[PDB]
This record gives structure tokens, sequence and C-alpha cells, in this order.
């Protein structure tokens, strides 16, 4: 059937991730558990991180959304 | 690697017939809602409510997903 699971954040890397590893992000859905958005490593690493804090936010401007 | 987890945001509405289901698997308990998942012959995933009666007996009946 048509009613797929949902990739959701439950943790949030906590050491920041340096932007020169990073290739892209999305943000989850809107009824994920938490708020959370999706960084891209450049080997294919998907990271958890809370986007309520200012570095996270730092990222989310600086890298461009994924394309999928 | 804080990696995303597969959550049910949502369950099938109706219940699935079994010879079109392979396996179930559980969500990570630490998802809001706790919901099961079917793997069917195609290899499609399925959201289902745990709660419901035609769920759990398909649970009985179907084997575990292997992780």
């Amino acid at each position: 059937s048509w009613h797929r699971p949902d990739k959701c954040c439950l943790g949030y890397q906590k050491r920041p991730l340096p932007q020169v590893l990073l290739s892209s992000w999305y943000p989850t859905s809107q009824l994920c558990s938490k708020p959370g958005v999706i960084f891209l490593t450049k080997r294919g690493r998907q990271v958890c991180a809370d986007k309520s804090k200012d570095w996270v936010k730092k990222l989310m401007q600086q890298l461009p959304v994924t394309a999928r």
C-alpha cells in the first residue's frame, strides 16, 4: 500500500558538525515526534540535528536543501 | 552518528491481506506513535496500528522482520 514510514529524528547530533563535511540537508515531516532536520554528509551519512540551536540554523542557511 | 529513525506517522486504514504480507517489524520504541510496519511480497513498507484486532493477528501469524 501507500502509507509509507517516515524518517524522524529521535536523537540529535551533540558536537556541532563542521560545514566541510556536509553536502546538503532536508527537514523532517511536521508530524515527527520532534522537530528535526537531517544533514547529508558527503558519504551519504545522514545525521539528525536539533534545529532550535544557533549552529544548526547556520548550516540550514549555508547548505542547500536535499533535492530528494 | 545520530541517524534518523523510521517512525509511523500515519496508520493504514483498512486491514491488509496476509498473503500480500511477508513480515512485520516494530518501529523504534522512542517513536511518538506505537505502530508496526509490514513487508509486502513486493517489498513495500506499510504502517499499522498495533492497537487494532486485525494488525495483532497479522503479527502473531507473520514472522518478525530481520532488522
